[PDB]
């Protein structure tokens, strides 16, 4: 399973790599993994999909074209692998919405000034659900 | 705790549910609140706190200035909950950012164009990372 699913992103950095032993410390440090294990793993992990793809490889390949082709098929796995992972809410729930949240703002809109009322009038009922919120996450 | 936590935003809500028996259908329906139980809650939560703030009470003041001291209130009182469950990475957490990937984007920016080079060469560092995040989930 696991290693299986990153297998294509590992291959397609084994070509890359050879464009770029006294290493220096890591950019990557210890602490990002860290963070990566804790209640905001999924807002880090996320963030760091998207620092790679918007401004790591674009930098990258303007320094030097010749990887732009290994660059692109390595951003190319790296955006399937997100998806995968994002299409199981469990993975990555981070970058999905909920689709309540939806139906209750498109309902809002198309009530046009009925919204505006019913909403308002409604807040103890959204206080309630807040308290289900916490009182879910104390247990 | 918790009742206790509610009570300022529930009183202000007491004056304003005056401004506002055949009920109709909910607007805020169940639905929302099982979001708000899932693994999608707190960005449900987020994007509700963040819809009645920016989008909801501003409409409402509009079509009637005569609400707006409690309009007023009941949001300083809904951003004041926000900031007490965000500072507290455990209710909250979608609402918060790793410390350790800024200072990762702070260090690859000072670097310059060393910076280019380090971050991809350390991307199957990357990939390890990713796999052990993964690895934890599935626990």
């Amino acid at each position: 399973n696991l290693p299986n699913m990153l297998r294509d992103l590992r291959d397609a950095f084994s070509r890359v790599k050879t464009f770029f032993d006294q290493l220096d410390n890591l950019l990557l440090k210890e602490s990002l993994l860290e963070d990566f294990k804790g209640y905001l793993g999924c807002q880090a992990l996320s963030e760091m999909i998207q620092f790679y793809l918007e401004e790591v490889m674009p930098q990258a390949e303007n320094q030097d074209p010749d990887i732009k082709a290994h660059v692109n098929s390595l951003g190319e796995n790296l955006k399937t692998l997100r998806l995968r992972l994002r299409r199981c809410h469990r993975f990555l729930p981070c970058e999905n919405k909920s689709k309540a949240v939806e139906q209750v703002k498109n309902a809002f809109n198309k009530l046009q000034e009925k919204g505006i009322y019913k909403a308002m009038s409604e807040f103890d009922i959204f206080i309630n659900y807040i308290e289900a919120y916490m009182t879910m996450k104390i247990r």
